[PDB]
């Protein structure tokens, strides 16, 4: 079951969150959060700039002097108090659930079942890495004993986006903080309020002063001033792969900070004529509708074999048909308004193009109410590989649907992409599965499913959709520094 | 191609080997070692035994002493010398070879291209490992720096058998000699010839005097001298699994060495009816006659689904109709004889008790020629999982089919053993592959394929068919000995 | 501070635990504990014998069949249920403190501020492993997939000494749980009770029936019925090396189960003239002393530098007469009384040896209260390595201090024992420190410290001190067994 | 002993190396390179550019394709082609050493001892690594399999600076070729030679076309061409922090490829009160004069504990009088010219701001011959954190020698830097080394030693000094891309 909703949750925290402490912007300004349904303020939220940014860092490279509470801290107690901070998210699940849809549009039911399960999941893997992500003892030559430390990057930047606001925060959260780092973390300004609640949660979690300081605010602001400010050690950004251009180059001009990137994608989704079709339908239909269209590594890219296409074409229809668009906090819909107008506006636009280019709009292709962003479920059919649609992230319900023929086509079609997030093959063949997964050029390849994380399994992009992983031990490894220690003994034995 | 063979090689090494010398036993006494192709006497062997197994031992030992140009030497070193062995090995291949085929019996096209092969690559493979199995440092609660040493076992003892004598002594020497370990060694009284050989060729590399030392011998003499031993660290063995009991008894009766083993088997290979018919069919040719049948693995229990049982058993046939058995000198010859006479009569017991038990004899079931150790290729089909066929270690060129209906079926039967070597499934179905993979309790699942080793990939026994892991990473882990070294320091930080 | 003991706590479980359900023996026999500060009986349980450990491995085999529970339950819900008991035990905290005394003898504020802390790191350690420890994927020759999957050994027989019952159980358990095993446990017939209650909050967690079950009863009977047992797949044996001797014979004799075994040491506390005087006296008084001297790795050979010698003896023989023994339940107490009369003789027994080779006897020797069974703080000075009570376990408040001239020669006599359990060094000096760390023989030496464990770091022991380590990564590796699949696939590419 | 150089050995590459072919500038444009000890031109080198670039980019890109002859060799396969290639490298060791003094200036025995001999353990440390990289199994929640392929980046962009060019080509070949990937190498203007003749041993070892391409030229050109190329997967580059800016933006500025820098420093080497003085003396002085004073991780700040300064720089100073200076090919040089005039004279200028600050100059500061780029050994005395020889890289023979008090005030001074590559501690004391290796602030931290490079242990920067590690394990990191693959299964068990 899911616990019934509170669909107007008061908010407690809307400012800038350091060294444990509420503190409204330098400029003492705030920016309006919008609820998407309706498309009215929910509340205002303080607008931190480059000076707020400023105050962070200073916050974190304290908490992070050599001889802190932090920095003394067992290993074993980071696990504790992350297991600690996942005990207090579950126990303000509920509120949270409805918080997170009432900032973003996503189905409260959704919310609850599945981005806060996600969530509590991945903090408590992260937990068990605090005190086992070893360094080495080394067989070097001569009379040397020589090993290594993994040691904390120190300072981070983390700037998140909006489509999955608390999940982006944990999985930020959790392996910086097991590995021992401090965190100035700027949250989306269509989403700031579910994470400045958790800021809360960190606090009575009883993480010391500094150890999280959280920003509100816009990109171009405190989002600019993280990526080059000095004194930040590494930065890790999530969102487009223009923004993404925009932080390593900020890297470069400053500090020479270690920079990771999560962007875009327009994943390839390929069913082969002898996939199960029932299930290869309803996974194609979850691989692109899921969060609202709002993923990266949607299934944006549907290449079905010829043979089966009428039928998979006849059978997505229907069910894009039938997919509830509605209130996101009633339990029968499977849709919410897309996050805001800009969005809103932009989707619109490129149903626009899809119709103009010579794509088959085979159902939708409007607006769904007459308030908060909503937009039908759409589907265009007979897609080619040269079509903006097929081409560019779209970012909301528009699924692409493409005729392929063989096995070694698809895989260049496929591949033919500047993105590399994620695919998936859908096939009973065990030769076509390993074909596929080892011949597609992307971070994940997902075999007779789709959208499937696991906090063990690490996710991230080939080529511009980004680089370096994010979960499982890999999730560790930029957060570490190595430093290699190499000591003179007397006479070196086996 | 393959070099033509020296069909009677000459025979340099026939004496008990320590400190990088060749010694007669300390009784004097020699065994004799028999060419399986025709019964003769191909040379004396000494004949160690206890008191031979005991100066080994001392001179392992003395080796291994803190401080000696063995232990102090660089692990990158040890690398070194394992890589000049290898090369030293492929100098003498073709005399290598021939030897292996004279005093064993299997074709020299295949003493050639598989066993010198596989050796060379075995070597070269754990070399790279000798300066790579790291230690870890440890994240400690407290004020403490904690670390592992990962350090030589010491003295092991190594105690192979007759079925691929190179590749077993290569086997045991590349994860011993990487690991810094020294080695006492004994091999089989039936294939004594190229590992002596072989530690000629160990001593040319340069390896250190003391650190292999090979005592040829008797099973219950100088085996169990080395099992039995006071300053054995580590004993490892291959063989039947009745010995396998007696070492194990004999480590827990001494000084608690440890002990790995790798033992027999009744392998299943499973066929399913949507397997590629003509693949499957020469596999499990393969996978049963490989080796005169003489493989630990041998895919000895063929399981074929009942709609394509007639098909596949009439292909079986007509395959084992066709295998030449013959002079395996001759590049012809697919088979060679049985390796002594007690294995020739044990296989031919098999064989009566396989007709008198309601087996049915589609080919072969007799000797093959009225000189040396040849059994014509004998198929049993409608075999019986009660019949003694089908639950017994035959070890010779005699193939059980047995025709099975169901998935959930194969698994069960397959499983119903108290072997657990290796196990193999032919089918085309993805889901298929992973349900049986997964279900088999089998230290080696070989999906579309058979008998395929890798250095790379580790090889052991799940139940009775042994305990520890040959071969790869995991093939290091017997001979490591870890230290925790935990040290007190001013102030622990992350 | 410690919350005031329950010095008479109520005994809820004293049964034997199988399927989640408490059952008295088959043949309804009960056996009394006996509380040894009194020497008065506390409760009886029932006395498990081959009957009873035949139902308890037919349970575990039970729930470890595929598609089990148990089996199909995700790793890291593995991870939320040692985490769950975890909290179950530190709810119950002060209760099992105060009962572990009263069975034990140990001194309750050591039971509350040591054992339970100890047990409740490594049980959540552990939890933190259960998702985390991965099999590879491994480039092998050819056409091939080739990978391992790390599965659980299976059926694993726990038998556990009585010096520190609840954190040899947890010990146990921790690593065999987090990898997905089941367990046959025998407890120590001195100490049921603790572990009994214990097996109630593994039921109250919701662990599925038949993970674990635990048989109370003795080592000849239910001890060597686990041990010989045909369906137990993997014995971890902690006690004597005598008994050990006897688990490594009835494996061999049975069915080739895997075997890991924690004996017995004589472990060197080696002091350095250089040393911190102070704290090596408190440490070396603290490395014997420890838990009424019944420690495993017990610091009970004391080498101390020439010129240090006669202030270490005057200042650790001071220390000595000041050590509290009385009321294990009044905070006052440092020592307690040994665990049985058994124990207390045999202590008895090894100071009159001492008196009769020559030892000098500078305190203590005798008996320490009329009632249960106490021993007095004894030290003897002047130790020879040639003497029995340098050389043989005493298990009880028995110091050894032993003169030695150089750091060469010290190595040699630390080293020349049948144990190797572990060993330490007290100096200033890096080189001295990193010379004899390397040198000794023993798997755990800490430095400028004693009786410093880690969940994190592993613990076992050289020669016949054992063999296979517990805690950290390595505590994993003795309950996986390791498969390979090897998968053709139409072409192999990097 | 050490072969006799040529003294003018002759030149056979002089082109840009693609397809295993050479290849004049597509400008037909050639440049001088120098020898520094004389100032006159050895020969001309083809001026490659952007075009030349692109010509070898679409060569990688080719050999790099799914199905190539590089993409399907066995991993096992690429090591031995690695070692291949040491091979041939030490069959040409007295050539190559004399070739590398001749286009660079260090001395021949140097040369032939030291770089050749650590480019030769480097190719044969990766070479073991080829096979033996992997990927993961993943006990992922839900019915699913999930594994890792550790892939190969794609076409890797190599820029390499002058100071050891042989060896810095192997720290970049090694790990980009053990994993499969595919090389554009750019090296150094003043010193293209050895690299060039390298490239020729590269096709006569066997490797592919394509598989490793160089190209000569300059960095605005050339480097600058591969740092902004739209199909390079991944750059490495190697030289001074201004230029590591500009690379990390080009990389954000086209095609957000993956970046490692290993860049400049001002390493702390510490002198504690309780050195060794002797020992401290001569590896204080191998620190800073070591290749002309021309190390990344030079010890370019010589701190010493007040009490032992005096002596300290009395005996620094009588070392670094006593170097020899001169013709590199003449045994009894220890110092030969600095690389070019340019670094000549910007040597000269930052000798003429040491003396203009107040520095004490107590030996050398001016030019030691009238041909070539000479330096005479110059040691600076009373040294100030604020002086510019303190703060800036000098890449000369140019000592620094600090004093300070305490340990709390030198870690404060050490750290005060935005360099971050080394730093080392002398001491004989146990605490102090592990409280000053755990405070430093560097990647690598050698006690008791200095340059102690090893195959085995990973190097690179903290800070500016750089991003990421080369050597050892963690060598491979960068060269790796991660898929991840996750396969829906019937039903997942343990
Ligand atoms: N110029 C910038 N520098 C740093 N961060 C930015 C910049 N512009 C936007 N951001 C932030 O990056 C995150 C990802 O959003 P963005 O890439 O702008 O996606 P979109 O523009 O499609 O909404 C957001 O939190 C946003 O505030
Ligand atoms: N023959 C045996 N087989 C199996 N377990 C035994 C045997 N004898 C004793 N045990 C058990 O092993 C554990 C350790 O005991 P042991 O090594 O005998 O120490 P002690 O005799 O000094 O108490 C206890 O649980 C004990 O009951
Ligand atoms: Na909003
Ligand atoms: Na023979
Ligand atoms: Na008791
Ligand atoms: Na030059």
């Amino acid at each position: 079951a899911v616990p019934a909703p509170n669909q107007q949750p008061e908010v407690f925290c809307n400012q800038i969150f350091i060294n444990n402490e509420w503190h409204d912007a330098v400029s003492r300004k705030t920016f309006p959060t919008v609820n998407p349904s309706t498309g009215e303020v929910i509340c205002q939220v303080a607008e931190g700039d480059k000076e707020d940014v400023d105050k962070a860092v200073k916050a974190a490279r304290a908490a992070f002097q050599l001889g802190s509470p932090w920095r003394r801290m067992d290993a074993s107690h980071r696990g504790r108090l992350l297991n600690r901070l996942a005990d207090l998210i579950e126990r303000d699940r509920t509120y949270l659930a409805a918080l997170e849809t009432l900032d973003n549009g996503k189905p409260y039911v959704i919310s609850y079942l599945v981005d806060l399960d996600m969530v509590l999941k991945c903090l408590r893997y992260y937990a068990g890495w605090a005190d086992k992500y070893h360094g080495k003892t080394i067989p070097i030559d001569g009379d040397f004993f020589s090993y290594t430390r993994h040691e904390p990057v120190g300072v981070c930047g983390q700037i998140i986006p909006w489509n999955f606001p608390l999940l982006m925060q944990a999985w930020k959260l959790g392996p910086a903080l097991a590995t021992g780092n401090v965190v100035v973390m700027k949250v989306a300004e269509q989403t700031p309020l579910t994470a400045l609640y958790v800021a809360n949660l960190i606090k009575e979690a009883g993480f010391p002063p500094g150890v999280v300081n959280i920003v509100p605010g816009f990109g171009p602001t405190a989002g600019a001033a993280i990526a080059s400010h000095e004194d930040v050690d590494k930065v890790a950004f999530a969102g487009s792969t223009e923004i993404g251009r925009v932080i390593q180059v900020a890297a470069g001009s400053s500090n020479l900070k270690r920079v990771t990137l999560e962007l875009g994608g327009k994943s390839p989704n390929i069913i082969m004529s002898d996939a199960d079709m029932d299930w290869a339908v309803e996974q194609a239909h979850f691989a692109l509708f899921f969060n609202q269209g709002q993923c990266c590594c949607a299934g944006s890219r549907t290449f079905v074999q010829e043979d089966i296409y009428d039928e998979f074409v006849e059978r997505s229809v229907a069910r894009a048909k039938s997919r509830v668009v509605g209130n996101p906090f009633d339990s029968k819909t499977e849709q919410g308004p897309q996050v805001d107008e800009t969005q809103f506006k932009k989707i619109l636009g490129y149903i626009n193009t899809g119709k103009q280019e010579g794509a088959k709009l085979l159902c939708g292709g409007g607006i769904a109410a007459d308030r908060g962003y909503f937009i039908q479920p759409t589907v265009f059919g007979d897609v080619q590989d040269g079509m903006t649609i097929a081409k560019e992230e779209i970012f909301g319900p528009v699924m692409q649907i493409l005729k392929f023929k063989t096995i070694e086509e698809v895989v260049g079609r496929a591949n033919n992409s500047t993105y590399g997030l994620a695919a998936a093959v859908f096939t009973k063949d065990l030769d076509k599965a390993n074909y596929l997964s080892q011949a597609l050029q992307a971070g994940t390849v997902w075999v007779n499913c789709y959208d499937v994380f696991g906090a063990q399994s690490p996710f991230g992009g080939y080529k511009m959709s980004g680089s370096g992983r994010e979960l499982g031990e890999y999730g560790l490894q930029a957060y570490t520094e190595v430093k290699t220690v190499t000591v003179k003994v007397p006479q070196k034995n086996s």
